[PDB]
């Protein structure tokens, strides 16, 4: 029909109710029971049975309107993701409260109502509330979309409340997200880790390699950068003696947006004094295996990697997972030998040309950037049926990772991928301040062609114990455990191009 | 000379490297933590050694002393607990190096790993008796003694290492958030995350922070509150929803203001103002007893140099209507409309006559100034509610069902400081835009802290927001009163500060 005319008529209805003295937005309706609790109490009720002496006050949203004549009105009432039917029969209406037809003729799809009624099942077995009075609590002034109208449109992301009301799978996705975070918090808390809050506005944005957001505090007259990671202050806390410390919160990176990149996303980083790379590998295998089984009762799950049209693949989270050394694998699959140093002009041009030969995009072509593109194009999709680790990244890729205790030029680093998407980053922590500043200076010369924080370097000088730290991408993990191809689908309000 | 001392320790590190020793080993497997060590061998007779039991233990050295050529003593601390180290020349593994040369290297602050056996000293001190002591990470600076300055805020790791009280404060902070989360979760509430970057910063009266996303060429405001997206979730059918996280306000800094701080907002469909007062009394009373085993706490409102006072969180708490109480204390009549030039001019004259500082003197700012100077310190021995704020002051609160011009709003104070804000939510879409249109009139007068209108929020209300009660908590300020702190800086690990 005409949505605009429909909204204007509903707006006039609201005003006309006010002119007649009715308040269409009452202050308080005292509910006796919720819709889920009502399904629970009366599901085992007789086919056709009534409990007319049990009077209840319930609320919900009308999501379907139908009629069987003037004296039998049928509705769908939804709440907390669950639904019952409303059977309004003239025979049971409390005529002292008003005229039957004038009450229910007013109801529209979407209206929030409060119902005083009694429980029963229809002749057909359909669990129902039988009102004796229905009261409008909050009207829906627009036409609700069809499920079809939300299918391939971004109304889901710009009007998420419509998606939550119309699509049952939407509520389930975000319930799983909270369950994932709850399980991660308990998993760490049971292991003695201490949750903290580190600043989101900082003089320097470090702990990763990404362009930051900038903002300004007026009263201090200070430019501040939003955190791109929580890594650096969490290590300062380890120096402070919080030997098991973690944080779950937002980080911000001023980068490209796509199906795996939201400018603000949720990370968890934990730091574990006296642990090393081996402890972090075992932690990763323990956590993901127990999380998947906590949620699905099994280690195998299906994931529509190629969209809902193509058939799904199966991801087996049974430990252990394979470990692939980045340099050795690139060397193996390319039939090249990457001599050290990796940032020598010899190895750079060697990586540049094997980039050019395989028709890949040359990144600023730094040795770190080239190695990333090589692993991205030759390793990261090695496994799709199972998560897997890429390990032992070179030092020039890992300015904060401790040097490999036996393999020169490499670090004790790990990255876990699921279907070619990084969800985990961990390594033995670099705690030698002299080796740390040398890593900071090389990035600055790489900059001239993240910033070094003197406060972090100073804290290393008071003694950082041997430590292992780990970071998780919560949204990306939720994607795979909710069968979603876009990060927009697991964030309630994702960052959108403005309308 | 600390600069000389750091220079010597740095040279020691390099010379240790030149000789053949790694001063920062990769891995040492700890057998037992220091808390487990105390808890397991507290039941030891004075002077007994369990020399058959060989343990690997780690910690930070915090004191170094010596008796002769063959005995050396240390404090080893970890996880806020401390044990003694008795390095005796009798038990030293000489195959690893010279006894004196091994322990001469150790300085206060060094992280070490110890292989040794448990025992108590002759005096009764629980101790680890090393057979080998390995340097794991040196402290290259002199560690100060028990740091009572700005150092605590810029070098929090030092404050955590040296001051026992610092660790307990932040432990209590995390305990408070844990209790809050469990409290809401067992009541059926659903935790969510909403955007911290937005086209508009609504939900409160505060100046925002602005930032810019390069690839989209789009200015974005940091959220000043979580009200608006959360209520949109109520529209979406999440009838019990909440969020615990950071918000950002571009304001002045003081003992109760950090530019970023932690808030909890929860929204509860089919509840109202009265359910919210009930929740506040239940939550605060149970929280205080959870932490303390009593509803009464001590707080040094006037600093440690002055006598403390008792705060009784036993419910119920007093309720004070703002306009009526101001009118009573001020002996004037504040007529509606409160934003009329007449009522504004009188409130200004009340502030001038009383030698209080005039605020942009908007009606809402004037009322709040009058409440702060005449109402909010009425009760210090107990928390209390200021209630029934005018429409002008609360553009998102539902109008009072019996009192014209007021709303069904409450804010709870402790020792004059706001820690809670709550009200029956305005859910009439046509009243909300009127409230939005009115606050832009105040924004035209220079009110940088006037809430902007979110058309996406107004649209969501047109799809039907059920009757709802919402509530906000200032987590940091609550932590202050429950850890006996007079500054918000003392309950945030790294408060906002200028560069060194
Ligand atoms: C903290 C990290 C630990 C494990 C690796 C992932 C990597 C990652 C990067 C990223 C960058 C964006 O600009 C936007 C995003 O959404 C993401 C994301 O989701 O994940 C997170
Ligand atoms: C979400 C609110 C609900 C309950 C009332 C407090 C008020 C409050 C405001 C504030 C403003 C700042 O600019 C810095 C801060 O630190 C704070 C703070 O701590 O508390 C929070
Ligand atoms: N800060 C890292 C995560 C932790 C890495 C191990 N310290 C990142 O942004 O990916
Ligand atoms: N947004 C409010 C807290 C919630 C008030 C009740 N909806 C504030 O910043 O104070």
């Amino acid at each position: 029909v005409d949505p605009r005319l429909y909204f204007e008529n509903r707006s006039k209805f609201i005003q006309d109710q006010k002119d007649k003295g009715i308040n269409p937005y009452p202050h308080k309706f005292e509910r006796t029971i919720s819709i889920p609790e009502f399904i629970e109490k009366y599901k085992d009720l007789g086919n056709g049975e009534h409990l007319e002496d049990t009077i209840l006050n319930i609320t919900g949203r009308i999501m379907r309107v139908s009629a069987s004549g003037q004296k039998l009105r049928f509705f769908d009432l939804v709440g907390d993701g669950e639904k019952i039917q409303v059977l309004a029969n003239y025979s049971f209406h409390n005529h002292e409260k008003g005229n039957f037809a004038e009450c229910y003729d007013k109801i529209r799809r979407g209206d929030i109502v409060g119902i005083v009624g009694f429980p029963g099942k229809s002749k057909k077995g359909e669990l129902s509330i039988f009102p004796k009075e229905t009261i409008l609590l909050s009207a829906c002034l627009h036409m609700l979309p069809m499920k079809y109208g939300l299918k391939d449109t971004e109304i889901r992301y710009r009007q998420r409340y419509l998606d939550l009301l119309i699509n049952e799978s939407s509520r389930h996705t975000f319930v799983t997200r909270t369950k994932i975070i709850n399980f991660l918090r308990n998993f760490l808390n049971e292991r003695g880790f201490f949750e903290v809050e580190t600043p989101m506005m900082n003089l320097i944005a470090g702990g990763a390699n990404a362009r930051p957001f900038i903002t300004h505090h007026n009263d201090l007259d200070l430019d501040l950068y939003l955190r791109i990671a929580t890594e650096l202050p969490l290590k300062m806390l380890i120096v402070g003696g919080i030997d098991k410390v973690y944080e779950i919160g937002k980080v911000f990176r001023n980068e490209g947006i796509d199906n795996t990149h939201n400018p603000e996303f949720t990370s968890c980083e934990f730091y574990w004094a006296y642990a090393d790379y081996n402890d972090l590998i075992k932690w990763s295998e323990d956590f993901f295996s127990q999380l998947v089984y906590h949620l699905f009762g099994t280690y195998k799950i299906s994931y529509n990697k190629d969209g809902p049209e193509n058939q799904p693949i199966e991801i087996d989270f049974t430990p252990p997972y394979p470990k692939v050394s980045i340099v050795e694998e690139i060397e193996k699959v390319t039939n090249t030998i990457l001599e050290q140093p990796f940032d020598s002009n010899e190895t750079i041009e060697k990586m540049i040309n094997i980039i050019k030969e395989h028709k890949i995009e040359l990144p600023p072509p730094t040795a770190a950037k080239l190695l990333d593109q090589l692993a991205s194009h030759f390793i990261e999709n090695k496994y799709n049926d199972k998560p897997f680790f890429i390990v032992e990244h070179p030092q020039i890729m890992s300015p904060l990772a401790k040097y490999h205790r036996t393999k020169p030029g490499l670090t004790e680093r790990l990255e876990m991928f699921i279907c070619g998407k990084e969800v985990l980053n961990a390594y033995t922590e670099l705690n030698d301040p002299f080796k740390q500043k040398e890593c900071f200076k090389l990035q600055q010369k790489d900059r001239e062609k993240a910033q070094l924080d003197s406060a972090f370097c100073t804290s290393l000088e008071y003694g950082l114990p041997p430590t292992g730290g780990l970071g998780l991408g919560i949204d990306r993990i939720t994607m795979f455990l909710t069968n979603k191809n876009s990060i927009k689908d697991v964030i309630l309000f994702p960052t959108m191009r403005p309308a």
